[PDB]
């Protein structure tokens, strides 16, 4: 399958910052057909940002509503999306289901309205440390996936991210070797719910803290397909990170 | 003190539709120095709808976020706001408190990094049906107010909106003198709270259902400063709503 790298700036950036950030993007020379590379810019940042890179970058936006067009102060809609040609869209990243009471529901329903209206979707899950220590970790990961894998038309279209909650701000670490494991699983249960072929043709995304010192040792793995990258992806040394699915 | 018209298109718009309604509305000739209109775009829609409206409308977001700069996927920042040059920002509409079980507390977080990034905010709160049959208006109102109004050190900076709830999809309809009621209460509460000199200044919108039949007679009303408008602000007559504060 095709490698997937993907920059999600969460909410951070600066006309300025962008503009220096973009250009040292575009200095690296990378085959678009050979690799999916994605950046997740603020949503008042997305003309900006797509302006500024080059076409062989894909974009996309942090969130999508699970409203369609109408009275939604603050929203915006999967149709508005798809009139600004928007490519792809971030559902369920654990910082929306930690502030915002995201729910497995609302994942299902933000998943649907963005196929309806032919986005791509990137879509993310994960256990805590209590869960994992209460060895739930195959129990949390299947309903979460169970919650919206049905609903998937096109395995292209949708890629899922694992975030190892129990490893970001505990002081625990994931090894490449625990994330191939989850991976692996999560592969397993796209198998049993929509077929073998389909399940191979999945890309499955490490969402965990990625570097230019990791990276490699993660992609690697038989069943780590890329990275949804925070941090390190808001400096010029992410065009390294790119470099390991190269 | 200086009247206040403001366009809230919530979640609603295309490319074609804002290019074809900012041309309707930059026919009106008004003074931006004695007048304040803002029309409030959805984000994504934020550096379109600036492009081609006049600079004598305002503009601002539907939403900011309660945190600063930092991991919050999905979330706009006072800061971000503040460095694309957004004037204004709508807290606490009823439809994020319905929906997406935004609080009290909420509220006066986004209002603090709002000012505290210089932007100028208008901030909704409002009794339900229940409330109301209740007798407890003031009651509602006062905890609402009060979770915010102390923040506010700039009295032209800060903009109320006062949303009747109970005459909302519930078969009800607010007469402008029953609007007029609320009005003068709140502006009391805020004299009392903040000092007579800033509840003169203060300006104080209605956010109930606003159309061109019925603006001439709620901005007439003594402590009526003007509306924020919903489905009447989609449409090219909006500017005759406007004009009933010239």
């Amino acid at each position: 399958r095709k490698y997937f790298v993907a920059a999600n700036w969460k909410c951070n950036g600066t006309l300025e910052s962008i503009k220096s950030l973009t250009n040292s993007f575009n200095n690296l020379d990378f085959d678009p057909s050979k690799l999916d590379v994605v950046v997740f810019p603020v949503s008042v940042h997305y003309d900006h940002t797509r302006k500024l890179l080059q076409s062989k970058f894909s974009t996309g936006i942090q969130n999508v509503s699970k409203f369609g067009n109408g009275s939604y102060t603050g929203e915006v809609s999967a149709e508005i999306a798809k009139d600004l040609n928007i490519e792809y869209v971030i559902i369920g990243h654990f910082e929306r289901r930690k502030y915002f009471h995201e729910t497995d529901e609302d994942v299902r329903e933000k998943l649907q309205a963005s196929l309806k209206n032919n986005l791509k979707a990137v879509v993310a899950f994960g256990e805590s440390l209590e869960q994992r220590e209460q060895n739930k970790t195959i129990e949390v990961i299947t309903k979460q996936v169970k919650a919206f894998v049905d609903l998937i038309d096109n395995f292209d279209n949708v890629i899922l991210v694992y975030e190892p909650l129990w490893a970001i701000g505990t002081g625990k670490t994931a090894t490449p070797e625990q994330a191939q494991l989850v991976h692996k699983e999560i592969r397993k249960i796209v198998k049993d719910t929509c077929g073998e072929k389909q399940a191979n043709q999945i890309r499955i995304l490490y969402g965990g803290s990625v570097n230019t010192e990791n990276c490699s040792s993660l992609i690697q793995q038989e069943d780590i397909d890329g990275f949804l990258v925070g941090n390190a992806s808001l400096k010029e040394s992410f065009v390294d990170i790119i470099k390991s699915a190269m």
